């Protein structure tokens, strides 16, 4: 059977057409379940689109692997709500047969407005994500793409975009390759 992916996310998902790159890259059937400025929350509760949708796909179809990508701070400033979000999005995805996969996004830039409106330092932000991506990967048994780490070893200017939040097309790449990695 071909390989199929479900990608549960917001633009750091679908930006610069990320999910048809992951698509080539493995010869799989990618399907998305995204909306700029969505939460991963909202696939846990029917009555949201998104979770109306996920809650068909995990009944109606047979996965894979389901990606699950959270709002771009949400790890750092509402750390429960993820944990909880990856730990139910995950169960529901081992008992449809799919191996879940945590989307590990990088911190903002350093400098960069919307991490000064946060009120958080690049090092806090930093070790906040890479702590809340590291015990949801440990407590729900998901595979964790590690986006953060070559971002860190890369260079930002060529990685991010302008607003030093959302990936530009060769961070967008570099996530896919990453995912691509994680689930070959």
């Amino acid at each position: 059977n071909a390989m199929r992916i479900l990608m549960l996310g917001n633009s750091l998902t679908t930006a610069n057409h990320m999910p048809d790159m992951l698509a080539e890259l493995l010869t799989a059937e990618v399907r998305v379940h995204a909306r700029g400025g969505a939460r991963l929350a909202e696939h846990l509760n029917p009555k949201t689109r998104n979770g109306a949708l996920t809650q068909a796909a995990l009944a109606n179809e047979a996965w894979d692997f389901v990606v699950m990508q959270e709002m771009s701070h949400g790890p750092a400033t509402s750390p429960t709500a993820y944990a909880r979000s990856v730990a139910s999005l995950s169960e529901a995805a081992k008992a449809a047969g799919a191996q879940p996969v945590i989307y590990g996004t990088w911190p903002y830039r350093a400098g960069c407005a919307k991490l000064v409106k946060l009120g958080m330092s690049h090092d806090d932000m930093s070790l906040r994500m890479a702590e809340a991506f590291a015990q949801a990967a440990a407590d729900s048994g998901a595979l964790l793409a590690d986006v953060a780490a070559p971002f860190r070893a890369g260079s930002a200017d060529e990685l991010y975009a302008a607003d030093g939040v959302h990936p530009s097309p060769a961070g967008s790449r570099l996530a896919a390759l990453v995912l691509a990695e994680t689930m070959g």
